């Protein structure tokens, strides 16, 4: 689901919608939420509600608009999960970063904005969060179990603003990254913070997930909120 009427223009004229949550009280920092492989769906709406309930405004852009606008897949339905994997395999990461950049610019300028913008991404969105941190578009970025992070380690020195990443230590559907490689790589730049959840793999934050681990979800969520709170006025 998306907020009817919201249209954000990107770097190449491509336009996409977004699910928007105004803050309980204005002005407030705005959090751009970078979707997982299921599009802007029930869990993304839940994340928008969560951040609003925690004092933020939130914008979840339709990153699947380049392929199939309005895609919102149910992770409990096998055929929709197969469509999610197909969309993910064909997803253009660099265009996703560009769309997120446009969503961040949109977020800085809303009437309810305090001027500060953060980004929180899940899986696909967690990999995107790292790429966005390497470009420096946001004040603070957070990635939950970002897929393929180990392969982007050469970008560690480009990160100029804080970025926090929650890593699942267990393999699940997507394998876990090397604790050794990530720890060493991220360790070189104190703007990067990383936590490992040895009793969880990816997808641990969604209650209905087969990978949900309440303890990991809660501790990661607590750290995400502590990490984002300095953005608040």
């Amino acid at each position: 689901m998306l907020t009817e009427g919201i249209s954000i223009q990107s770097y190449d004229g491509h336009t996409f919608g977004a699910l928007v949550g105004s803050p309980a009280k204005a002005p407030a920092p705005v959090i751009v939420i970078a979707q997982d492989i299921f599009g802007v769906n029930a869990f993304m709406r839940e994340t928008v509600s969560w951040l609003v309930d925690q004092g933020y405004a939130a914008v979840c852009p339709d990153l699947y608009a380049r392929q199939a606008p309005g895609t919102a897949l149910d992770p409990q339905d096998e055929r929709q999960r197969e469509q999610a994997y197909k969309l993910w395999q064909a997803f253009d990461m660099e265009a996703g970063v560009g769309d997120l950049e446009a969503a961040i610019r949109y977020a800085r300028h809303q009437p309810y904005s305090n001027g500060k913008v953060g980004l929180v991404g899940y899986s696909l969105g967690g990999a995107l969060a790292f790429l966005v941190a390497s470009k420096g578009y946001v004040d603070r970025a957070v990635g939950y179990y970002g897929v393929g992070l180990e392969k982007q380690l050469n970008k560690v020195p480009e990160v100029k603003h804080p970025a926090l990443f929650h890593m699942g230590g267990q393999d699940h559907f997507v394998p876990a990254p090397s604790r050794q490689l990530i720890t060493e790589g991220f360790g070189a730049n104190p703007l990067l913070q990383v936590h490992w959840y040895e009793e969880a793999g990816h997808s641990f934050a969604r209650t209905g997930s087969s990978g949900y681990v309440a303890s990991a979800a809660a501790l990661a969520n607590e750290r995400t909120l502590d990490f984002l709170v300095p953005l608040q006025s």
